[PDB]
């Protein structure tokens, strides 16, 4: 729809530099005097080590970004996650561990290469990726001080990037693991807050619950999940990893992790909801058509329904696939082409019943009047869902959701921001009105948001009472490489900018810190 | 989401009394002057036989209806098809006939009730229901003429109140049939138009293409299809007609015809083409999720792609189930709580590839540029579909579609009328632009339309260049009961109204003729 043939968005896979210290941006407009915080976000910044490539744009190794608000002006700084990874990868001068989409050439190694997300544990912060491995940081400095090893306190194979945190700090969590049945299953781990005794949380890590799997030797790919006061909502996905196959090639041939993935053509999605108070698995069967899930928006209960809002991808195929670094730097046309046979992006509200009653086999059992979403109960005992559909733009993903977390997550809710993808380039800031349908866009040409993060004002009144934060890339005539954007969350209108004089690179996800 | 507690609604199911000759109606605005023409409608307009009730909105007696434009004056006329049924009903003071919906007690005798629509063949106008008997009609002065029975000419058991017609005045239908396989199948029919030899056209009828069946005893319900000028396409919903049913209750018990219905949970929907010229049914396996299906509104031909463009309602479940006069007759809060369970109605976008290659198996076929919609090609063979969604309300049907079709029919397009049902009680008026799902409502309160019928301005520039005809049943505070509205087409505004002093019950279907 907006066209980039200058192809500025190569600029978000080319490699960056650390700094010694934060420089100082220079500020545009009105910083608001309640913003006094800290913008933490994780995204690769290296993206070869020497002649060695990485290939995947999720292969690069993790760089840690800090906008700060201090005291009336605003600082950027940058530092590299001395993960094994990267660290093992600067001894030796060239890549030591297989990243996602790269083996490394010369028991396994994992990569703790925690390029997508941070998240706070007590009075800590770790950055993550999706394995076992965690980097605990530091939010003031940037400075790495720990690995963790989630499989020392629980029984995980790893566990998402996407950690729900609730308003007292616990800490929810879900990955694939080894059931007694000598299956595969997700178990739900529970990390409490900071207690009295002031002993690591980490340490008192537990299972809550535990999911079973459509398929016994292969788990779904999860990426996040859903949490309401009373309930945790997973969604089970025909993307699925096929552990045998990097047994295999890590004896035999040589492999990497995005070599295991299949696509089950059959099951199509499977939804599965527990309860989170008396930590029970529910035996209901939704089922759906196939699509890829990365993120969900936001969940909550009404009356005797779970409202689940998801970014979904239309289609089996694993959209991974079409994130290669060699794809994603090809000139506006290729890309455009390329993406024609992918999967097609869709915001979907399902709505699950959760009071099911045999008289009403048949029939559709979603009773509520504000939605055209549908579950019907088959004779089967199977309950097959249709979404009402909430946005959908032809390669057009609203994605890299975010609400007013701290007060309407796993509640009811009207907002929801997003990062704008343009066949997979990230080009513009959306919100979304999810009962009305309304949608606001902020855009600039050859301008590349980052997803945006809501920092609620501090005497808010109304769910979009505050700010949204997005760090945007602008290569260009002259450009100040890269900024800070702050919108009004309202509207998505600029309050401010603090620009910088270097690039930065594609960053995925991060938290605003109070402080 | 609009409210009728008043009930005015239930003035649609309210028995009439035929005319002698026409009422002249009281013109409000202005008639445009190159509308001179006719308005037919067929619809039930007696409701019960003495103390003898029909049950279903597709019993009652056929009525025909008229409304002129002669001269710069409108009139209205209407006069009961004589119909066997209704003829022995009137000779033996009873129901005689078994309806759809209402079994009558005293070879099988199949309705001829033709309540449903009208169309033209050759010279000829026959009104119609769903089975093999048309009933031929004089369009000027509204009396019965003639039966006919399609069984005589062609090998149909019925075949839709739905043709096609071609602007050469080639009528195109489907009806079920048996196969030679001793299986059920589903046959095209062809009625050429009128040849210099000047014979009847039916006796011209032919089989142009056979459609498979799902099941080889029980056929789908049909009631429409698409065609475009190289395609057909049908749908095959899981509203399935158990056969044997009927003809074990005509022996032992005694039923109707809605007692042969059952959904089946598992086949979801599967739609079929033909090429239309080749004479050939394509051997295509598009699946997609299960959804009742009674109008399509348009079909195109995109590059190598099938547009098809549907009002569905999501569920197994038939819609019809909804539909008995009672539960039309309750009060609002009871409609209103009577749908809640029902299948919910949308607008949707299917898009199918004409030219399959298992090359990109496992990927999503659908490369247009403006569509959400995709086909996925299993290993399988199976195509699996999901469509762009163009409009969704809750228990809000955009339904009895109707597009300009005389330059549009299956053609590239952007306009679709249609009216609007609020849990099923028709209560609005809209126009879709099936692009960008910009919509026009007309509504008024207390105030129930009939299916918006378009005629072109005959010096049309643009496809929404003329007006849109519905007949509006306003019962109320000394209001005229009933009048016909004439919007303009571009915005849904209000350019007239020919009112009359007596009530109209509902219609379904019909045609403007130039005349
Ligand atoms: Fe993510
Ligand atoms: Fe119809
Ligand atoms: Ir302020
Ligand atoms: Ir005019």
């Amino acid at each position: 729809q907006v066209e980039h043939p200058a192809g500025g968005y190569k600029k978000l896979f080319e490699t960056v530099e650390e700094l010694s210290s934060p420089l100082t941006a220079h500020v545009t407009g009105r910083i608001p005097l309640w913003l006094t915080g800290s913008l933490l976000r994780c995204g690769p910044g290296l993206f070869e080590v020497g002649s060695e490539p990485f290939y995947h744009l999720f292969d690069g190794q993790a760089l840690l970004h800090k906008f700060d608000f201090k005291e009336g002006h605003v600082t950027y700084h940058r530092r590299f996650i001395r993960t094994d990874a990267y660290v093992r990868a600067m001894t030796e001068k060239r890549i030591v561990i297989t990243e996602f989409g790269t083996c490394a050439f010369p028991g396994v190694e994992v990569t703790d290469n925690a390029l997508v997300n941070i998240y706070p544990v007590g009075e800590d912060y770790y950055a993550c990726t999706e394995t076992n491995f965690i980097t605990k940081v530091n939010p003031e400095t940037l400075e790495t001080i720990k690995q963790v090893d989630l499989c020392n306190y629980v029984s995980v194979n790893g566990a998402t990037a996407h950690p729900h945190i609730e308003n007292d700090g616990t800490v929810y969590n879900i990955g694939n693991c080894f059931g007694k049945n000598f299956s595969i299953a997700y178990n739900i781990v529970k990390i409490p807050p900071l207690q009295a005794d002031k002993e690591d949380p980490i340490s008192k890590s537990e299972i809550v619950v535990q999911f079973p799997c459509s398929d016994r030797f292969k788990p779904s790919y999860v990426h996040s999940f859903g949490l309401t006061p009373n309930y945790i909502v997973f969604v089970e996905t025909p993307v699925k990893i096929n552990l045998f196959k990097f047994l295999s090639s890590w004896s035999l041939w040589g492999a990497n992790y995005m070599d295991c993935f299949e696509s089950n053509e059959t099951m199509g999605v499977w939804l599965h909801i527990a309860d989170k108070k008396r930590k029970k698995y529910i035996n209901n069967k939704y089922r759906t058509s196939p699509f890829n899930l990365f993120h969900h928006i936001n969940t909550y209960e009404d009356h005797e329904f779970l409202i689940v809002d998801l970014c979904c991808w239309k289609g089996f195929e694993f959209v991974y696939n079409y994130l290669y670094l060699a794809n994603l730097r090809e000139n506006w046309e290729e890309v455009k082409k390329n993406a024609r046979k992918a999967p097609q992006p869709e915001v979907r509200r399902y709505v699950l019943p959760l009071n099911i009653d045999k008289a009403d086999t048949g029939k559709n059992l979603v009773t509520l009047p504000n939605t055209t979403a549908t579950a019907i109960l088959c004779s089967d005992e199977t309950i097959w869902l249709e979404p009402e559909v909430l946005f959908s733009g032809p390669r057009q993903a609203f994605e890299f959701p975010q609400i007013n977390y701290q007060k309407y997550g796993g509640k009811p809710y009207t907002y929801a921001y997003g990062l704008g993808l343009n066949h997979f380039v990230p080009d513009r800031l959306c919100k979304l009105n999810v009962k009305t349908k309304e949608t606001w866009v902020w855009q600039e040409p050859d301008s590349y948001p980052s997803e945006p993060i809501f920092v609620s004002h501090p005497d808010a009144l109304e769910e979009d009472d505050g700010v949204v934060l997005s760090v945007v890339v602008s290569p260009g005539a002259g450009q100040k490489p890269a900024y800070l954007l702050i919108l009004n969350a309202k509207d998505l209108s600029e309050v401010a900018r603090a620009e910088v004089e270097i690039n930065i690179p594609v960053t995925f996800h991060g938290l605003f810190k109070k402080s």
